[PDB]
C-alpha cells in the first residue's frame, strides 16, 4: 500500500534577507499598545516570535519559488530539462490566473512535456504537492518533479502595521490582527524522483490525512487541532506502523511556541526530535515543513535510516502526516 | 496480436455523477454595449466587438453576495443526487476554480464544511486557469485507480461579478486608453456558473462512463499572455490564439500516440471556449466536424475551468450522449498549457 519507488533527489530553502525584530515592531506599536492599555508583549513573550524575515521590495512569490527551485536542482545535480512536473504549493500567489507554477516554470525554462499547476491548502500544501507528485512518479508518468513554495508577507506587514497604528483603531481590530505579525517570508523547493534513478536518496513512503472541516466557519483551534492530530496519528499507526518512540524527527508546521509545546506534550514526543525556526523566522506557511527538513539536512542531522515524520495541522481544519526514510 | 501497455491511461475509473448550475441573472451584450457606447464612439469603434466579433450575446451573473464556495456547493449537492450517493461516501474533494473565497483557507475546505464531509475526506484546491477541472479529475483518478478511495468530488464555482463591475467602470472612464480598453475587453466575455462531478472506481458503477485521462503539453514561455485577479483580467487574445493553436497541434500529436486519436473517430469534442473566432480557428485547423462541438459561449460566455464540465453536463441532460460514445475533453489554458483527455460514455 505504501510508495516503494519514490525518492527525494534534492532539497533547498532560501532565507529572506531583511530582518524585522519583534522589538522593532513593538516600538512602532507602543503608542497604540499604550492607548488601549495593552501591557503584555504578545509576539515575543506569548507567541515566542522574536524576529521574522522579509524580502526585498517587489519580490513576488514566483521569484522566491524560482530561487529555491534553482538551488534544489543543483542539490539534485539535474538540469531543468529532466523535470516533468512542477507543482507550486504556496499560499502567496502572483495572480488568480495563471498558476504561479506556470510563471516559476517559465522562469526556469521547463520543456514542453512539463505539466504544471498550483495546489492550495494552507500550511499542508507542500505535503499535498509531494503526495500528488509521488503518485505520478509511481505510475511512471514522469521521472522527476519539482515541488516549490515561495511565501511573501511584505504587504501583509505594511498594511497591518499601517492599520493598527491609525488613530481610529479599536482594540478588537488590534488583537486577532497581531496574528498577522507572526508570518514570515521564505521559500523552499524539492526535487522528487523515481528511485531507480537515485537509489541512495531518501525515500517518501506516503502518509495519511484526516479532516475537521466543520471549523472552516484561536485556542479552540489549538485544542481542536490536537484532537484531529490524535485521530490522524491513529490512522498513521494503522497505515504507516507509527509509534512515537520509533521516529527520529518530527518536522512540524510552525505556528507558535504554545502550539508547538501543546503538541509535543499531548503526544509525549521528545522535544529534541522537533526542530523549530518560528523564533527567528515566524510562520512560513506551507513552506515551513520543507524549510525545516532542508535545515536538518544541511546541518548534517539526518542519517541514513532515520524515520522522519512530516506533518501539519492546517486551516480547514486538516491534518496530514507522512513518512520519509532518509 | 501484440501485447501493449496501457500508455499510462487510467484503469477502472468512472464518472458516477455530474451536474451544473446556471447563474440566474442575464446580462446581455446589448446592455453592455449601451453602457460602453460613449467609449466606443470616442475610440472610433464601429463594430459590435462582443456580439459580432467575439460571438457573445449574453452571460449569466450571480447576486453580488455569492461566493465561489456557495456556487460549488450547490453544484456538488446536485452531483451527489445524480450519483445517488450520500456525502459520507466521498473520500476526496478537490476544488478547481479560478475564483476563490480567500488565499487561506482553501475553497475546498469551505465546500467540504458546507456539505458535511467525513473526517476521512481529503481536501485541497488546484489552480490552473481553465484546465484545472481536468487536472482535478486526473488527481482523483490516480487515487481511484490505486483503490485508496471509492468516490471523489471535483467541484468548481466561478464568480465574475466583480470583474464585470470593475471592468465596466474602468472601460467607461473618459480617460481609458485604447490599449487598456483592448487589454481588458476579454473580461467581458467571462460568465458565471458552476459544475461538479462525482468520480468512482468502476466496480461500483459498472454502467457509468469511463474516464481514461490523456496527455498534456505546455508552453510556459507564454505565461504573461493572460493575467487576472479578483477585479481585473488583461489578455493578449491575438497571441493566445496563435500560440494556443501551435501548442494544441503538438498536443494532438501526443494524443494520437497515447489515446489513439483520429479526429474523425471521436464522437464529441467538449472544448473550452475563449471566443467564437478562436473556436472556429481551432476546429478548422484540426479538421474537426463543427456538429460535434457543443457551444454555450453565446449565452453563457467563458466560465473558466468549469466550462468543460458544464458542457459535458448539458450534453448529458440533452440526451446527446449514448453508450459507447468517444468524448474528447480539450482546452488551451493560460500558462500556456493544453490538455486532451477521453471519456467513453
Amino acid at each position: 500500500m505504501l510508495f516503494q519507488n519514490v525518492s527525494i533527489a534534492g532539497l533547498a530553502h532560501i532565507d529572506a534577507p531583511h530582518t524585522l525584530t519583534s522589538k522593532e515592531i513593538n516600538e512602532r506599536l507602543q503608542p497604540t499598545y499604550d492607548r488601549l492599555g495593552i501591557k503584555t508583549d504578545v509576539l515575543g513573550d506569548v507567541a515566542g516570535i522574536h524576529a521574522r524575515r522579509l524580502w526585498d521590495q517587489d519580490v513576488q512569490a514566483s521569484d522566491a519559488a524560482t530561487q529555491a527551485a534553482r538551488k534544489a536542482l543543483i542539490d539534485a545535480n539535474i538540469g531543468i530539462e529532466k523535470i516533468g512536473l512542477l507543482i507550486n504549493t504556496s499560499v502567496s500567489r502572483d495572480y488568480l490566473d495563471p498558476s504561479t507554477a506556470s510563471i516559476v516554470s517559465g522562469n526556469l525554462g521547463v520543456s514542453d512535456h512539463c505539466m504544471t499547476f498550483d495546489v492550495a491548502n494552507a500550511c499542508l500544501a507542500f505535503i499535498n504537492g509531494m503526495d500528488i507528485a509521488a503518485r505520478m512518479l509511481e505510475r511512471g508518468e514522469i521521472d522527476y518533479a519539482l515541488v516549490v513554495d515561495g511565501e511573501t508577507a511584505n504587504l501583509v506587514y505594511e498594511k497591518t502595521l499601517e492599520r493598527m497604528t491609525s488613530p481610529d483603531v479599536t482594540e478588537e481590530e488590534f488583537r486577532n490582527e497581531l496574528a498577522a505579525l507572526t508570518l514570515g517570508c521564505g521559500a523552499a523547493a524539492m526535487v522528487m524522483a523515481r528511485s531507480e534513478l537515485v537509489p541512495d536518496a531518501p525515500r517518501y513512503k506516503g502518509g495519511v490525512t484526516r479532516s475537521a472541516t466543520e471549523w472552516n466557519k484561536t485556542r479552540l483551534l489549538l485544542i481542536e487541532g490536537i484532537k484531529l492530530a490524535q485521530k490522524t496519528f491513529v490512522a498513521a499507526k494503522q497505515v504507516l506502523g507509527w509509534a512515537v518512540e520509533e521516529l527520529d524527527q518530527f518536522v512540524i508546521h510552525q505556528v507558535s511556541r504554545p502550539h508547538t509545546a501543546a503538541f509535543v506534550k499531548s503526544f509525549g514526543i521528545d522535544p529534541a526530535k522537533v526542530m523549530t525556526i518560528f523564533g527567528e523566522h515566524g510562520n512560513i506557511g506551507p513552506a515551513s515543513v520543507p524549510i525545516v527538513l532542508s535545515k536538518l539536512k544541511e546541518l548534517g542531522r539526518l542519517k541514513k535510516g532515520d524515520r522522519i515524520a512530516l506533518l501539519g495541522i492546517g486551516s480547514g481544519l486538516n491534518c496530514s502526516m507522512a513518512e520519509v526514510v532518509w
